[PDB]
């Protein structure tokens, strides 16, 4: 598993910050879109790029306030993002899109392709965010942790003071060990403990046990949408997983329309990190038939 990220930067401004982004591949057809989530970046797309782009021009954006992007002073609400992501796809003049979408990055794909549902040619998704009605849905192994990041003061003095998501929660969600190149670059957008806001926002924004209201209402509205789109969904899944434990990968299979599933193996939450090959080499076999 490659630990460097050989790729060229390229920033655009949008609305008054610069969000970093990957761009390779040929330019002409449909671009894919990968979308990271918390506490990642493009980084997380660097080994799963390449079997997409030889054929499909590849598009990762670092979320801003993460990785290379820019670092606004704001609150990095859901809300916040999807005001910035939005801005992005119409910065780049994209018309139609294939996503690739992972945790957060999920949510603000899947919200994005709810209201512009045209322009979506495919959903490839993995570890995606979908409501979780009580904390028993929530793997044992992380439940204190999770309930401990939205306890007032103790979440920010683990996230924020101690960089948790970082140093605990990344090599927690990965199966295999991650090396120490690995882990610098992960940790090279977060040196400053006041620049890890998002990553304890984050985790505070999640629709769990029916709070915050307002997410839980727009997760379930976009999984409404999704439940009955005939877009063509390529689902991966490891066990035991973390979001998408194998019985639930199993109901999503049945459910969700025009859906191939892919057992990535041995997974937890960051499966790009344990299996990008067959990750990438899926969607390389997947997109032609769009």
């Amino acid at each position: 598993i490659g630990t460097g990220f050989p790729f060229d930067p390229h920033y655009v401004e949008v609305l008054g910050e610069r969000m970093h982004y990957v761009d390779v591949g040929p330019r002409d057809g449909t671009p894919v879109l990968f979308l990271h989530g918390n506490p990642t970046s493009s980084y997380l797309w660097r080994n799963i790029i390449p079997h997409v782009a030889p054929s499909h021009r590849c598009i990762a954006p670092d979320l801003i306030g993460m990785g290379k992007s820019d670092k606004p002073d704001l609150d990095y609400f859901f809300d916040d993002h999807v005001r910035y992501l939005d801005a992005f796809i119409e910065a780049l003049g994209l018309e139609e899109v294939v996503l690739v979408i992972h945790d957060w990055g999920s949510a603000l794909g899947f919200h994005w392709a709810k209201r512009n549902p045209e322009r979506v040619k495919g959903i490839a998704c993995m570890e995606f965010i979908r409501p979780i009605p009580t904390w028993d849905e929530w793997p044992e192994f992380a439940r204190e942790l999770f309930q401990a990041f939205r306890t007032a003061d103790v979440g920010r003095e683990l996230i924020i003071d101690q960089n948790a998501f970082i140093e605990q929660v990344l090599p927690k969600f990965v199966v295999r060990p991650l090396t120490e190149v690995e882990m610098d670059h992960y940790r090279e957008p977060f040196l400053k403990p006041v620049d890890r806001e998002p990553l304890w926002r984050f985790p505070n924004e999640l629709p769990i046990a029916g709070e915050p209201a307002n997410i839980v209402a727009l997760v379930e509205a976009y999984m409404n949408w999704l439940h009955q789109s005939p877009v063509p969904k390529l689902l991966f899944w490891g066990t035991p997983g973390v979001l998408i434990p194998p019985a639930e990968a199993a109901r999503l299979a049945e459910s969700l329309p025009n859906c191939k599933t892919v057992d990535i193996g041995p997974g937890l939450h960051y499966l790009q990190e344990d299996n990008p090959d067959l990750i990438g080499s899926e969607i390389a076999r997947w997109l032609p038939a769009l």
